[PDB]
């Protein structure tokens, strides 16, 4: 129970974050971000068995949160480590693109303007890093409906981590209308990260030389079942 | 006072879109298209009536019209199905259980999604109150450029916020489960935007029906 506190888990979900990812570069730009993605999936796995508790769902749901997600925890990545550069997006450390560079590859321009948008919206709201760990978290086990409707299990942890979102927001010290003011502003901003992830996911469904993310990433999870 | 917590919740109760009877005089996707078209009109009428909305500029309204339609289209069928597990209670005259859905291509996924999202409202036993702060809430937030006139959208829809966390309030739980029930609510809201992002695929990658969205861009011309 102690371990799903509010400032433990913080502090928890801090050390759980990924490494850095060096995507080492020898159609292209589309290649680039397949190589990236498929990397961080790997290191996406590992921080999502940090999650105290997580390891302890069924195995099914687990899969579940993981396949339904990960394009979201990876948007949510890019946009917490854009956050402070309008224009731009931090991709990883040797891979950054502006706005314009979204125009080589069709319907990528699209995207990156709500990536961009989203960002802003987090820039303003002054996006904490304690509720951004909390908010990542939030995203996967939010991720899939299914495994709600051990589902005892995803119910409790998904409120553990809003009562540390809450906790958080709390020692802001700001007052309460403004707290309620303010999560509600949070929340309401995953309706927009999962929108620009299903607008990714069908850009990269509708694709035909690049990395296979998909395919790559039900052979970890398969792995990650045995 | 118009924004005040109980007149508002008052206000959108009025506001409700009226029953919608697509009068079938047979293609399911057929059936759905003329519903959609129908209520589309309604939809615009009740947006109009949410207090301050007409006060926005002509482009934050067609903004948040012209990407929220499919949502509130199905926060409306979520909330009317509410009661009957299996079933999607789409109008007066178009009751369709899951299975009917395996006849179109695509479709049954996205009424298990519906029939999903709906039994986590029946669950969470969403209010009448709880659900028209929700259903505004969905027009107010559907767009995130008309906000990064902008000063405006930000106050309605903190507006709409304060409503509900009233309405939640007044419910008389403890402050932590508040928290805790505003959060689920609000969770709810990525799974109805993934429904309606579904949705929308599969109608423009559809092939004898309506072309609802134009026919939305008209009306929204007409606005
Ligand atoms: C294999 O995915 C490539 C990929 C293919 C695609 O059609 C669409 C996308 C892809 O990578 C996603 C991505 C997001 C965050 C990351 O940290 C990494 C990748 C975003 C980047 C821009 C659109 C979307
Ligand atoms: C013109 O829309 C037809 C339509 C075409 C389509 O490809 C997909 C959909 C359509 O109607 C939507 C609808 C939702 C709520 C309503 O009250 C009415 C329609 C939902 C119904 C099931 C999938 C999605």
């Amino acid at each position: 129970l102690d371990a799903l506190s509010p400032e433990q888990l913080v502090l928890t979900l801090l050390e759980a974050e990924p490494p850095h990812v060096l995507i080492s570069r020898p159609a292209s730009m589309m290649m680039s971000l397949t190589k990236l993605a498929d990397k961080e999936l790997v290191h996406m796995i590992s921080w999502a068995k940090k999650i105290p508790g997580f390891v302890e769902l069924s195995l099914f749901d687990q899969v579940r949160l993981l396949e339904s997600c990960w394009m979201e925890v990876l948007m949510m990545g890019l946009m917490w480590r854009s956050i402070d550069h309008p224009g731009k997006l931090i991709f990883a450390p040797d891979l950054v693109l502006d706005r314009d560079e979204g125009k080589c590859v069709e319907g990528i321009l699209e995207i990156f303007d709500m990536l961009l948008a989203t960002t802003s919206r987090f820039r303003e709201l002054k996006l904490q890093h304690k509720e951004y760990l909390c908010v990542k978290a939030m995203i996967l086990l939010n991720s899939s409906m299914y495994p709600l409707v051990s589902s005892r299990k995803l119910a409790h942890l998904l409120n553990a981590v809003t009562d540390a979102l809450v906790w958080v927001i709390a020692k802001s010290g700001i007052s309460s209308q403004q707290q309620s003011m303010r999560l509600a502003n949070l929340l309401m901003l995953l309706s927009h990260v999962r929108h620009a992830s299903n607008k990714g996911m069908e850009h990269l469904l509708n694709m035909k030389n690049v990395v296979p993310v998909y395919d790559l990433l039900l052979e970890m999870l398969n792995a990650h079942v045995l």
